[PDB]
This record gives C-alpha cells, structure tokens and sequence, in this order.
C-alpha cells in the first residue's frame, strides 16, 4: 500500500534489479529475511515497492509457502509436445 513518495533514498531500478541478481542466485527464491540481510540498508516500503514492482513487472515471482513468502525468478515450464 504506496504512501506518499519515498523520497532520494536508493534508487528504485537499482533496489529492483538488485532483487533481479538475487532472484538469479537463487532460483528456488528468495525470503523478506534473505534480502534483509542482503540489504538491511533498505527501506520497509523499498522492500516491498521493488518486490511488488518485479511482481507486477513480471521479474520476480512470489510463492507462497510456509512463513512469509518467497520469491524466485520469473520463468516458464517447457510444453511437452
């Protein structure tokens, strides 16, 4: 839920494409708590505008299991025929 503007703190793209590298990293995904250590320097809504930005963007992909989600690199399974 976007309030307000966030300001000059980190650009978007970069916080964005820095989930892109990770999400490459790990292909089985990555939790709120990985990017946290990854950069705790970030902001809540950061966090979550770069996520829900890549979600909608198509670059990221969120999966729901267990606590929290998770969230790996965007991608589709081969057809079979």
């Amino acid at each position: 839920g976007s309030s307000g503007s966030s300001g000059p703190d980190a650009d978007p793209v970069e916080i964005e494409n820095r989930i892109i590298e990770l999400c490459h990293q790990f292909p089985h995904g990555i939790t709120d708590q990985v990017i946290q250590n990854e950069m705790p320097h970030i902001e809540a809504q950061q966090r979550a505008v770069a996520i829900n930005r890549l979600l909608s963007m198509g670059q990221l992909d969120l999966l729901r299991s267990n606590t929290g989600l998770l969230y790996r690199i965007k991608d589709s399974g081969p057809s079979s025929g």
